[PDB]
């Protein structure tokens, strides 16, 4: 008998150890960590030359089913067709919202199978890190396993790095920004897990009012292009995802001028961490490095 309850405080109860799971593909990847196989998955997936999307992580992509290759889509029919036994996913807001599970087939989706959500809402990292351990754990991974153990005493010695990067350069100033063609996001601490456990470490990021975020409820400002010099940044730490333009990608003559792009300051920002360990280390890795050696240009 299995039974885990989420982060909406709900419980799913299943006779047995669920065999065949279908998982938010960085869900999958976090499980895939800990010794945990899903046999579905929704989500970014694959890049448009079949190489695991950032999201994936370390999943065998082609071994795994895959039900939607992007956020919000999901073949309800396909999903049926694989006796899907429990539903695994993050949530971003109060509600309990699953993530990535299409508005529009919610309904008729949750009739197939119970599911479960880990929150990545309004939270440090290391809360949805420990419970998406939990869970994991309460599916049969084997949490002694060498290869985790040492994923997490890598993962503090991480922190340590950045805490002590942040505290040795307190005049590096982060900003957290998102490219779209109509408009540059830039995003403040809170809300996020990723940065509000890397202000928790004391790095200085850029921090948009709260009047300037209110039209997402608090979570990130919305720019022109034209404006993206607004605030002086010394790194610049660019979303990932796959619903996103890429640095390097990047033609707005704006964005080529800023000082943190001119000197080569720009690195990935992973909104959406894979959360495992394992996964989250080089996120602080990646950060304290670029603080480390960043000059202060903005
Ligand atoms: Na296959
Ligand atoms: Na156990
Ligand atoms: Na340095």
């Amino acid at each position: 008998p299995w039974s885990f309850k989420d982060d909406r405080g709900t419980t799913v109860k299943l006779d047995k150890v669920p065999a065949n799971i279908v998982a938010f593909t960085g869900v999958a990847a976090a499980l895939f960590d800990y010794g945990v196989e899903v046999k579905g998955v929704f989500g970014p997936t694959t890049t448009k030359d079949g190489k695991p999307d950032v999201q994936a992580g370390d999943l065998d992509v082609d071994k795994v089913t895959v039900l939607g290759n992007e956020w919000g889509k999901l073949n309800v029919e396909k999903y049926a067709s694989l006796a899907p036994e429990v539903l695994i996913t993050t949530t971003f807001d109060t509600a309990g919202t699953l993530w990535s599970v299409p508005e529009e087939s919610k309904d008729k989706v949750a009739k197939l199978a119970p599911s479960v959500a880990i929150s990545v809402f309004d939270r440090q990292l290391t809360q949805p890190l420990q419970r998406m351990w939990e869970l994991a754990e309460s599916l049969g991974a084997d949490m002694k396993a060498k290869k985790v153990t040492d994923a997490k005493a890598a993962f503090d010695k991480a922190a340590a790095r950045l805490r002590a990067a942040a505290k040795a350069k307190p005049e590096i100033r982060v900003l957290a920004g998102s490219a779209s063609p109509d408009l540059f996001y830039v995003s403040g601490t809170n809300l996020s897990v990723d940065l509000e456990y890397f202000k928790a470490l004391g790095v200085n990021f850029v921090e948009p009012s709260e009047d300037a975020k209110k039209a997402t409820g608090g979570w990130f400002e919305s720019l022109s292009w034209e404006n993206v010099d607004k605030y002086p940044a010394d790194v610049i730490i660019m979303d990932d995802r796959a619903s996103t333009i890429q640095p390097a990608d990047i033609t707005e003559g704006t964005w080529k001028q800023l000082p943190a792009v001119k000197a080569g300051q720009v690195i990935a920002r992973s909104p959406e961490p894979i959360l495992s360990y394992d996964k989250c280390t080089p996120l602080l890795d990646n950060l304290a490095e670029a603080i480390e050696n960043a000059k202060k240009v903005g």
